[PDB]
């Protein structure tokens, strides 16, 4: 719908940007408020610094996956400068706020109950056919309550077929990414899961950089020899096994996250 039928477009009046959140090659995020009283997040595009046909992309697929887990798009302004609005998530980044003398002081039945909510999330992704592909604690939000979300849809697809195919020079975060993705390019769902289990690591040490003392070929290395990341550090053995069946060598042996989420929420109303 063009602008001035679209529901989502509002004048960029109504916003006022009071303080910046995070910052980068592609833009910035600030918090601000819309219409004097409602707290919001602001992305702002670096002009030049990439396509705004690529940018409002992501907004455009928000819209699909509306949901409580999921970062909710608020509004867009499509006329330069142009901002993607959405959902204002207080504690920031998970591997972020896990650090703070808040997250710290969080009981493993918190962090289980955390984890339940992002495998919630995914399994909305999941059934409506769509895969995130950069899933870690980083783009994970937390809110006022401790509720978490998923956020950072930029390279969110919906999954026609049964994958994705990234193309020939694209590069990811081999630590967080499923060997499949690495070695093919190729991404489902099951690439997902891969870095959910990756995720739970995080959760678990605190926000600590996976594969403790390894390099990315050292990585690769372990990982073609049939070893896993070792055991974090106070990690409940059974989590580290639910770890596991995240890193299954066949895409298809991995569990799903409808799967996921029901057994972290027994381990959570266990402990």
């Amino acid at each position: 719908k063009p602008w001035w039928e679209d529901a989502w477009e509002v004048p960029r009046e109504t916003l006022k940007l009071v303080e910046r959140l995070g910052a980068g090659q592609a833009g910035e995020v600030w918090m601000g408020y819309y219409n004097g009283h409602t707290k919001v997040a602001v992305k702002s595009l670096k002009q030049g610094s990439m396509s705004p046909d690529a940018f409002l992309a992501e907004a455009n697929l928000m819209k699909q996956l509306q949901h409580q887990r999921l970062v909710r798009l608020y509004a867009v302004v499509t006329q330069e400068p142009i901002y993607i609005i959405t959902e204002y998530m207080e504690n920031g980044s998970l591997v972020d706020f896990l650090k703070t003398p808040s997250g710290i002081k969080l009981t493993i039945n918190k962090l289980l109950d955390m984890a339940a909510q992002i495998a919630e999330g995914m399994a909305f992704i999941e059934e409506r056919n769509y895969i995130h592909r950069d899933l870690r604690a980083a783009n994970i939000l937390v809110s006022d309550t401790l509720s978490c979300k998923i956020a950072d849809f930029g390279l969110a697809r919906l999954i026609e077929d049964a994958e994705y195919t990234a193309r020939e020079g694209a590069k990811f975060p081999i630590k967080w990414t499923a060997p499949e993705a690495i070695n093919y390019g190729t991404f489902t769902i099951k690439s997902d899961v891969w870095s959910f289990g990756i995720l739970l690591t995080e959760i678990v040490t605190h926000g600590r950089i996976p594969y403790p003392g390894m390099t990315n070929p050292e990585v690769i290395q372990n990982l073609e020899r049939g070893y896993r990341m070792v055991r974090p550090d106070n990690c409940p053995e059974e989590l580290y096994q639910l770890m596991r069946l995240c890193w299954k060598e066949r895409p298809e042996d991995r569990p799903t996250f409808d799967y996921l989420r029901s057994v972290l929420e027994d381990f959570f109303t266990a402990t």
